[PDB]
């Protein structure tokens, strides 16, 4: 495979589905990338998070470079030997999670991580993705401030691009995204999309959402993000989201997602359905012998019932946190691949609808 | 399959090795029986635990008539189908777990539990072998007091023969054992052996071990006391053990085994090896790239470092736990298949000699 290849193979509206292909595999689009936060997606092994069918899995760079550290990872082989994913593998850059001393550097925190550093660090780890390091602008942000971060962020994006070109092994097997700031504000969006396409990437998240702002405002803001920002690259909006914010924002362009609600959900007790979410610990659950999800293909649905599962989680058995987070992972790649049918034979609208309908 | 046969395939001295076969399957003895304490051996999926070579598990009672309760298991097809386990169940009686007001009818704790609600819990959990409803005599004990304790528990063992053999599909589809008493003294074990055998059961337990007693003690106790017991029937020793103590147990006549160490002492950090039991959490092992242990055979052992699974027990992730477990479990069926054929070749006294020599 080549380092980086993004191939899009049917449209419907701003939907697309495709594939990004990379030296250590393919990546079909629109995507949803479990989330491991030290060297793991929790509750299960790495064959586990396969099988449920992802492609790609998000690496939690701040907590690796704390636990274990990156020096250390490195030295054991890099992250995909250390936790047994042979697969590709997305790095955050750590400007999100450590917000501490701020300057134009880079910060200081309760350590140090500049633009060069975090692009180290993935380098370290052997990302395959390697996300430039950006300031996630907080919300509600003022015009001011959110154009001021969104500057910074624009010149930390032309820092990372140069440390990772700079770096031959990494720029010749990995790719760098780069990542769209400006809040809710048009304008800041836009200048910030031409920076970016400017500089060149390989492609583009869209940062700074999924921060309080709600799912209308969300909804609103990439109306007008994600067209400006190249077309024939891929498109990846940072932390979405639950299932209907998935399907909405695949109708407004995206191509990646990646959320910690179904991991993290789940071993709270959230399983989703095709109903929607459902709390496994309500008593109604405690004899209830059907599977979490009726047309669930999963090995959990296939095996056990919600009677079971509600009694693990209530009883705090780590088998309860496996079966439901397996279960929740499952079903969104479910999601996802009814998703790029969908887009593939250009029902996708009909499809988000019927979605809806029943989610609600 | 019979509802119940135990067959001695091969002895050297007092060890033996055969099997047991039930309705749900067979079981190669000797025997090592992985624990679940609320329906659920920790952090395993059931088809995690047969292909570490279990072939029975261990169910808890105390737990499940607390949590989810008897009489719901039942209303939802038993143990069995709950848990997704086709294999033997053995079930203890509760009868230790407990210990509460305590007469000759039973206990009452912070609920009652009497010689026939025990035998009826274990028939509405769907178990395969039914323990009687003892005392677990504590330790040390007077001998007066050892002795009470023994003779209640001896009517105690006739009101369960008598409650399991009254409840038809109980006793034509599961097997009961009895459960020895006596403390530390040789002739309260001869009176429990003798009331046992007169009273007749599938199989018998030594209980009273494993109560803080200490290895020597232990080992002296069971000198005299297995030659008491039919030999033409299984001998369990409840609560062992180590994999010392399972070696030197089975030198001395026993057949089957639990302990709860292997589940317990793995998600605490502790690994078994052929070269004695690591804490993995030491930071000594923070960049050893070598498997838990050099030979094992298990899943763990194939795919991660002992530096992987440090960093994730440190780190408290779940995964930790499930590996962690699935070792120690194997471990322990690779033990008990090293004794079994060590026994079957005639070269188990060999076989305990090159163990402790290499174990310490
Ligand atoms: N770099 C960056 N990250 C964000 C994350 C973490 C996503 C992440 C990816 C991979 C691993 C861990 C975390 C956000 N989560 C919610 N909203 C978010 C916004 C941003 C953002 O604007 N920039
Ligand atoms: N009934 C009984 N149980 C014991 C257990 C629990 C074993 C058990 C089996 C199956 C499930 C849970 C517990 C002991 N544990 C350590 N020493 C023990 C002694 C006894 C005993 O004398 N009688
Ligand atoms: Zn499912
Ligand atoms: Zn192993």
């Amino acid at each position: 495979r080549p380092r980086f290849s993004f191939s899009i193979a049917a449209r419907e509206g701003k939907a697309r589905t495709g594939t990004i292909e990379m030296k250590r595999g393919v990546i079909r689009t629109p995507a949803f990338m479990p989330v491991g936060t030290a060297a793991t997606v929790k509750a299960l092994k790495p064959e586990t998070v396969r099988a449920t069918g992802a492609d790609i899995i998000l690496g939690n760079t701040y907590h690796l470079m704390l636990r274990p550290g990156a020096e250390r990872i490195a030295k054991l082989g890099g992250l995909h030997s250390f936790m047994g994913w042979d697969r590709p593998i997305l790095t955050d850059s750590g400007g999100y999670q450590v917000m501490t001393k701020q300057s134009e550097e880079g910060v200081t925190f309760k350590h140090m991580l500049s633009p060069e550093r975090s692009i180290e660090i993935q380098h370290l780890l052997g990302s395959d993705i390697v996300m430039a390091f950006d300031e996630c602008t907080p919300y509600p942000a003022t015009p001011s401030r959110a154009a001021s971060s969104m500057e910074r962020s624009m010149r930390w994006a032309k820092r990372s691009r140069d440390a990772f070109d700079s770096r031959k092994e990494q720029a010749e097997n990995a790719a760098l995204f780069g990542i769209q700031q400006g809040s809710v504000f048009e304008n800041l969006r836009q200048q910030s999309a031409d920076a970016l396409a400017e500089i060149g990437f390989d492609g583009y998240a869209v940062g700074g959402l999924a921060v309080g702002e709600g799912q209308d405002e969300m909804f609103r803001v990439l109306d007008f993000s994600v067209p400006m920002l190249p077309d024939d690259k891929p498109h990846y909006l940072m932390g979405v989201g639950k299932p209907d914010d998935i399907v909405g924002a695949v109708e407004r362009g995206i191509d990646m997602f990646d959320c910690v609600l179904p991991t993290r959900s789940g071993r709270n007790g959230q399983a989703f359905t095709w109903d929607g979410p459902i709390n496994i610990r309500n008593a109604r659950f405690s004899e209830d012998l059907k599977p979490l999800d009726s047309e669930c293909h999963c090995a959990v649905c296939q095996k056990w019932s919600r009677a079971y599962i509600h009694h693990l989680i209530r009883a705090g058995e780590i088998l309860g946190a496996m079966l439901m987070t397996e279960h929740n992972i499952a079903f969104y790649q479910q999601l996802m691949q009814k998703i790029r049918d969908s887009i593939s034979e250009g029902r996708f609208s009909q499809f988000a609808q019927d979605f809806r309908a029943r989610y609600f």
